[PDB]
């Protein structure tokens, strides 16, 4: 028994073809089964024919005869059909309201999540369907990981290098950081974990969580977890107040945080607030400063990634009493300078998926572009707070969508929070970039921030752009542009100071080739998000939707503190770069 995800109507029916098995009311369960291929219906029991060796599960072909269920062929003389009168049969038959359209729930229940349209709907549908879609997608995501073949260590060529043998008649996952494996040792009568791992083409390179002397017969699977059901909404109901509520501002504040005093008062004057923090505008400075402005306030700092939480811990270590901070870790190497797993500490730093059930004066949820509606609901379900602050930049990168192939996902569709920030705008905006030379601020201000991002620094005069298509080669799941690496190699012979540069590209294989030929440290745009370097060399590599995604480009070129060389493929973004042009040698 439970609640009808379309009506709320109390019901004893869940669709058994739906991977989540959502409770549906007589009217909603019926309208669902007759308009789609879903025909298995679950109650206190499953509406299946209880006859001996009969394979009827379709609820439109089944009858209640006695207190058992039968098809047409096996039914007793006295029966009624399970599924007639525009309704399906269970408990609470007389309480049931229905819907004028069931169209959105059917599409959510039946899509394979390969089309952008599927994510657009999951983000514009009613709130209760946002949860259903968030669960349904995540389960589809964790199941798709099972479809991948096991990889087995056939030979240990060296340290940090292997020869893999792959399961037959199953696809092989891409070998990039977005696919984290889990090793396993071959025991008497089972298997035991041996750290998480990643792989990249050579034989294969492997960068594992822990070090070992792993040997033949050891194997690797992408560990998938149980997806729990969602109760709480993605955003609580908004409330605007006329005074600061439940929070007592400080009388003395330092000139370090004085620029955020207006913004921190806004935080106290509404239930939830969005802060768009572009690159190097001071998001974590803002987050920690909130603690100093409201000194007695209990604050849970949360983000999706360990990295994101740890960076909040680093900043907190510089400004807040260590004895008042705690890092929550579930029983990967993260921050270890606070007492571990102390829920009742004033300042609690913890990933979304590890949150305890607790209350707080303020909740800060950082790197919000990376959040899914699933994460949004979980936080609302674990944390009951006087105030909620969402910090991020919908102009930066989202959580990768492993199933998406048709269409681009626009930032207004990354999650409920990014949708608000792109439709009504963000409550607060950090308008001054401290990190990047002016040529780079001017470029991304126009490109994705509506000319509202201002440069601290001056022109560096060390921002260059070269238009060079070169030659694109493809391997199993990535792109390589060797002539673009060549152009960079020639550039470093004539400009050897740039040998301190980080190499960035949109492709892990480009990076692996660039690492051999150049010896620069390498990052995917996607791994570079939240890091800064004095000097950045960027090869676009292709003109795909992937290498031209304006959020990706935004992150690529805002990594640079001093200078950047951009070797471009796309005539569009090249022409948008407010950088010095260089001829091809
Ligand atoms: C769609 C696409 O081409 N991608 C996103 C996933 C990683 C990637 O395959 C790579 O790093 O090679 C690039
Ligand atoms: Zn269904
Ligand atoms: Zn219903
Ligand atoms: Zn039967």
């Amino acid at each position: 028994v439970g609640a009808c995800v379309l009506c709320n109507s109390q019901t004893s029916l869940r669709c058994g073809a739906c991977i989540r098995r959502p409770f549906l009311c007589c009217k909603c369960c019926y309208d669902h089964v007759i308009s789609t291929s879903h025909k298995l219906v679950l109650s206190v029991n499953p509406y299946v024919c209880n006859a001996p060796g009969c394979d009827v599960t379709d609820v439109t072909q089944l009858y209640l005869g006695g207190m058992s269920y039968y098809c047409k062929s096996h039914k007793p003389p006295i029966s009624f059909p399970l599924c007639a009168n525009g309704q399906v049969f269970g408990l609470y038959k007389n309480t049931c309201v229905g819907s004028d359209n069931v169209t959105d729930f059917n599409a959510i229940a039946t899509c394979d999540w390969t089309n952008a349209g599927d994510y657009i709907l999951a983000n514009t549908c009613t709130e209760r369907l946002k949860l259903f879609a968030a669960e349904t997608l995540k389960a589809t995501e964790e199941t798709f990981k099972l479809s991948y073949g096991i990889a087995t260590v056939r030979e240990v060529l060296s340290d940090r290098e292997l020869h893999l043998s792959w399961e037959v008649g199953k696809p092989r996952p891409p070998l990039n950081r977005n696919y984290v494996f889990t090793g396993y040792r071959v025991t008497k009568n089972s298997k035991v974990q041996i750290g998480e791992y990643t792989f990249e083409k050579g034989a294969v390179v492997y960068r594992g969580t822990t070090t070992y002397k792993l040997n033949v017969g050891d194997y690797f699977v992408l560990t998938s977890h149980t997806v729990m059901p969602l109760s709480a909404p993605t955003l609580v109901p908004q409330e605007h107040y006329v005074r600061i509520t439940g929070l007592y501002p400080t009388l003395n504040i330092s000139d370090e945080f004085s620029s955020n005093v207006a913004n921190y008062q806004k935080v106290g004057m509404q239930k939830y607030s969005t802060l768009q923090g572009p690159p190097g505008t001071g998001k974590s400075h803002f987050a920690i400063g909130l603690a100093l402005y409201y000194p007695s306030a209990r604050i849970v700092y949360t983000a999706c990634s360990h990295a994101a939480v740890d960076a909040l811990c680093e900043k907190a270590l510089k400004y807040l009493p260590i004895d008042k901070c705690s890092r929550i870790i579930p029983a990967v190497e993260c921050f270890d300078k606070f007492k571990v797993n102390s829920t009742l500490e004033q300042y609690v730093f913890c990933t979304v998926n590890a949150l305890p059930e607790t209350t707080a004066d303020i909740v800060v949820f950082d790197e919000i572009s990376m959040a899914t509606n699933y994460d949004l609901s979980v936080v609302n379900a674990r944390l009951r707070a006087k105030h909620y602050v969402y910090i991020g930049d919908p102009a930066q990168l989202p959580a990768p969508r492993t199933l998406l192939t048709k269409g681009t996902l626009e930032p207004e569709y990354f999650n409920s929070v990014c949708r608000l920030m792109k439709t009504i705008g963000p409550d607060m905006f950090l308008g001054t970039c401290r990190r990047c030379p002016a040529e780079i601020v001017d470029t991304v201000s126009a490109l994705v921030y509506d000319n509202k991002l201002k440069a601290h620094k001056d022109k560096s005069a060390q921002c260059f752009k070269m238009f060079y298509k070169g030659v694109i080669t493809h391997d199993v799941s990535s792109a390589i542009n060797r002539p673009q690496i060549g152009v960079v190699r020639e550039f470093l012979t004539r400009n050897p100071a740039w040998r301190k540069a980080v190499f960035i590209s949109p492709y892990n294989s480009q990076n692996a080739v660039a690492s051999k030929i150049l010896g620069l440290p390498t990052q995917t745009v996607d791994s570079s998000q939240g890091s800064e370097y004095d000097y950045v060399i960027f090869t676009q590599t292709t003109e795909t939707a992937h290498s031209c995604n304006v959020n990706r480009f935004n992150v690529a070129i805002t990594r640079a503190k001093v200078g950047i060389l951009c070797i471009m493929s796309d005539r569009d973004l090249y022409d948008k770069l407010q950088f010095t042009s260089l001829e091809i040698p």
